[PDB]
């Protein structure tokens, strides 16, 4: 921001924050994923008990 | 690479690249539900054994 103009910036930061949304979108995903196995788990264990 | 110089053909390849990866991490989401679901029928399929 303090090097280049905006509306240059504005490309290079729209590319960082693509990137970012992208990881953070996998990360939820997968704990999501986890989170229903760990469901699945904690009902066989409720059968259990 | 052999038709455009380095200065603006990054842009292109950046949209390739991050394309190839998002159909590879939609096919490895799609492998982790085949999973899930090959592993609670394999867990039935222990039950019944």
């Amino acid at each position: 921001f303090s090097r280049l103009d905006k509306v240059e910036a504005e490309v290079q930061i729209d590319r960082l924050i693509t990137g970012r949304l992208q990881s953070l979108q996998t990360y939820v995903t997968q704990q999501l994923i986890r989170a229903a196995e760990i469901r699945a788990s904690a009902n066989l264990a409720a059968t259990k008990m």
